């Protein structure tokens, strides 16, 4: 005898494991385990992963009911899950959105100088460098306080909450609580600040005091800057370490993309493409019976959205382990998910990856792992695969 099928799978973001494609195939929608011990049907082809998160029927906001099953514990008080609804319910989504996008004068800028700076400190230095925590992290980090409007040097200790924050874990966990507490008493206080008034913060701060948002939360007002500090800054510090993976294992695009930088905007569509930074499917609650597939899925079964079961379905991405700039349906890939919940940061998320290789590519452009690929450590029971150091030479 044999258990039922875990997930997820395996914590390396550097190969995608042979049995995505084997399901996707066989069982695109099928039964597996959680590491909750929960069930759970596994959604592995473009087809299925499109429909789920095209009805809402197929629910965000409900995996935090009670009594459901999970993929994972909760780091978040349970409201938070339903955060971009909670958002637009108190007439705030137009603004927040507008607070993101990467067209503030003056931003693409300050994410070149800083990649710049950040890049001369390892040459500097000397190789090996660690391009995780020295370069892509810290660039991140740097992006999301100016977005927000808060200090730089704040940055840090907000990082330092992301490696608990967005653990993927059987049960609770203690250091998420303490660290969501003292995240939202930080972000109240930057909203007293008068020193903020610039970026996401310094716009909520004066929609706060305007007689059009008096009955909006300072609960909601604090929440948004720790959730969009948070997942902004996992989800690009993410991507960025792991596309500088494999980019660095394709020298050949290393050097298209150094010689003719106007290709980085298609280059990073397809690295967001073949991406692994998401560690597990994206959970949602059926609110109905629903067929996908072969399965009736039933009201109260937690459905998951496997993003690479679909990115590198062959039906939607002819030769799908293969970077092509010349694909005819380029952004049609689910990395920043579809319908509904389509992540709000997805141009900064872009950006932030485009200035952060051309600024590589331009100061590196020799840049190899420093290391054999496989003694890169990946981080486990996590919301992201990531290697925790990624050390490399030039
Ligand atoms: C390369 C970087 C990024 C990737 C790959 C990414 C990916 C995603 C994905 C897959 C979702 C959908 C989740 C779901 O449907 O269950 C999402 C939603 C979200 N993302 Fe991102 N993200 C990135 C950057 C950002 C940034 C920069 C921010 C904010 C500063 C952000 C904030 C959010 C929020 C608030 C949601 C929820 C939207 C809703 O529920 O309507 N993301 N992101
Ligand atoms: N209030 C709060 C904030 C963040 C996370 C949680 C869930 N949890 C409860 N104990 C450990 N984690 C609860
Ligand atoms: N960037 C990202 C990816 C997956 C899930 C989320 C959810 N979120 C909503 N508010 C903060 N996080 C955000």
């Amino acid at each position: 005898a044999t258990v039922l099928l875990e997930v997820p799978f395996s914590a390396r973001g550097d190969r995608i494991p042979d049995a995505v494609a084997e399901l996707r195939t066989r069982e695109p929608i099928r039964k597996v385990r959680t590491i909750t011990g929960a069930e759970a049907w596994l959604v592995s082809s473009y087809a299925l992963c499109t429909q789920v998160l095209e009805d809402r029927r197929f629910s965000m906001k409900e995996t935090a009911a009670a009594g459901a099953p999970r993929l994972n514990a909760l780091t978040v008080p349970p409201e938070v899950v339903n955060n971009m609804g909670n958002i637009a319910d108190a007439g705030l989504r137009k603004a927040v959105m507008k607070a993101i996008t990467p067209k503030a004068p003056g931003l693409e800028q300050f994410l070149r100088d800083t990649a710049n700076s950040l890049l001369d400190n390892l040459i500097t230095e000397g190789a090996p460098a660690d391009l995780r925590n020295d370069f892509a992290d810290p660039l991140a980090t740097a992006l999301h306080c100016k977005v927000l409007g808060i200090p730089q040097e704040d940055g840090p200790k907000l990082f330092r909450s992301l490696s608990i924050a967005f653990m993927s874990s059987a049960d609770p966990i203690p250091a998420a609580k303490i660290n969501w507490d003292r995240d939202i008493e930080y972000m109240a206080g930057i909203l007293e600040n008068p020193n903020i008034t610039t970026g996401l913060m310094g716009e909520l701060s004066r929609l706060r005091k305007d007689p059009a948002y008096s009955h909006v939360s300072d609960e909601l007002f604090a929440t948004i800057g720790v959730t969009f500090f948070g997942a902004g800054v996992i989800s690009t510090g993410s991507f960025l370490t792991t596309a500088l993976i494999s980019l660095i294992q394709r020298p050949q695009l290393r050097n298209l993309l150094h010689e003719k930088p106007e290709l980085i905007p298609a280059g990073v569509e397809e690295l967001l493409r073949i991406n692994l930074s998401f560690a597990d499917g994206l959970p949602r609650l059926a609110t109905a019976d629903i067929q996908v597939g072969d399965v009736l899925v039933r009201k109260g079964e937690l459905v998951l959205v496997l993003l690479e079961g679909a990115n590198f379905d062959p039906e939607h991405f002819p030769n799908p382990g293969s970077i092509e700039l010349d694909r005819p349906n380029p952004t049609s890939h689910l990395a920043f998910g579809r319908g509904q919940h389509f992540c709000p940061g997805s141009a900064l998320g872009r950006r932030h990856a485009q200035i952060g290789i051309e600024a590589l590519l331009k100061k590196m452009p020799g840049v190899d792992l420093a290391v054999p690929i496989d003694q890169l450590v990946w981080r486990t029971r996590f919301q992201r695969r990531i290697p925790e150091r990624l050390p490399v030479l030039w």
